[PDB]
C-alpha cells in the first residue's frame, strides 16, 4: 500500500526540518553524513518512481552541504522540481527559512 | 523552531513506511544502507533529546535488518519505547503490517 500524499508531506517535513537544524558551519563529519543520508533516502524512499527521479536529481545537482543556507536552498529547489512535475505552484525559496527554520506557516 | 508533534508523526510515518517497503529477503547492500540510514537518522533528527535517546536505543537494541518482518517489529518496538516514555498507549506490534504495509487505519 502506497499513500503517496501523506508520505510525501511527512517526508518533506522531515527533510526541510533536518536542513533547518543544520549548522551554518558544519563539521567535516556533519557534511559527510548529510550527503550519505540524502543518497540513502533516495534509494529507500517508498514510492518507487518518486525515488528514482530524486535519486537522478541528487546525481545531477549534488546536495550542497557546506552550510545551512546552501543546504536549505538546495532542498527548496529539489522540492520545487517535484512541484513543477506535479503542476503545483512554485515555493519562494527566499522564504524557506521563515517557513522551516522560524516555523511561520 | 521545534514543532515536535508534527515532526514526530511525520518522521514515524516515514520510518514505518520504509520498513513496510523493505524486502522479505534483503540484499547485503539493502541491509547495510538500512543500518546506516537509521544511525544517521538518529544523529540528525532535529529534536535534540529525542535524537540522543533514539541513538542510545539503536546502540542498545541494534536495528534488526534481516527481513521486513524483523525490521517492522524492530521499528514498532522502538516507537513503543517512545510511547512508554510519553505515557501514550502501547501499539500492538501484531498489527504493524496491517497498519503500515496494508494501510488500514
Ligand atoms: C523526495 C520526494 C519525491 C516525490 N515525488 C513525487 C512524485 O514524483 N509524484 C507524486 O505524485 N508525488 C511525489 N512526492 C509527493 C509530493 O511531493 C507531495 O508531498 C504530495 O503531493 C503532497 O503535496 P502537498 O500539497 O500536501 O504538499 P507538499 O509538496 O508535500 O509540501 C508540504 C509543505 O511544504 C511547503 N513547501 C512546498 N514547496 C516547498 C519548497 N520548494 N521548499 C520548501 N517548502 C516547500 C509548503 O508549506 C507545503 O505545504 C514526492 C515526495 C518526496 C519527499
Ligand atoms: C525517533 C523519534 C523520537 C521521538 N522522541 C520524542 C521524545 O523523546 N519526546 C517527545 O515529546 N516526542 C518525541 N517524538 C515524538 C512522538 O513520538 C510523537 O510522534 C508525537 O508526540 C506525536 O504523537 P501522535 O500521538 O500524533 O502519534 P505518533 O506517536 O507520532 O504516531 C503516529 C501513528 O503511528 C501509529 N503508531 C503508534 N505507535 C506505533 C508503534 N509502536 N508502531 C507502529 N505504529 C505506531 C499510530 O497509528 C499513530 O497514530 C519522537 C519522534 C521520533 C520519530
Amino acid at each position: 500500500h502506497m499513500d503517496v500524499e501523506q508520505l510525501g508531506r511527512s517526508s518533506w517535513t522531515l527533510l526541510h526540518s533536518v536542513a533547518a537544524s543544520y549548522p551554518a558551519q558544519p563539521t567535516d563529519q556533519q557534511k559527510g553524513e548529510m550527503k550519505q543520508f540524502l543518497n540513502i533516502f533516495s534509494h529507500i524512499y517508498p514510492c518507487n518512481w518518486c525515488a528514482k527521479d530524486f535519486e537522478k536529481y541528487i546525481r545531477e545537482n549534488a546536495p550542497q552541504v557546506e552550510s545551512r543556507e546552501e543546504l536549505g536552498r538546495w532542498m527548496c529547489e529539489a522540492h520545487n522540481k517535484v512541484n513543477k512535475k506535479l503542476r503545483k505552484p512554485k515555493f519562494d525559496c527566499n522564504f524557506w527559512e521563515k517557513r522551516w527554520k522560524d516555523g511561520w506557516d
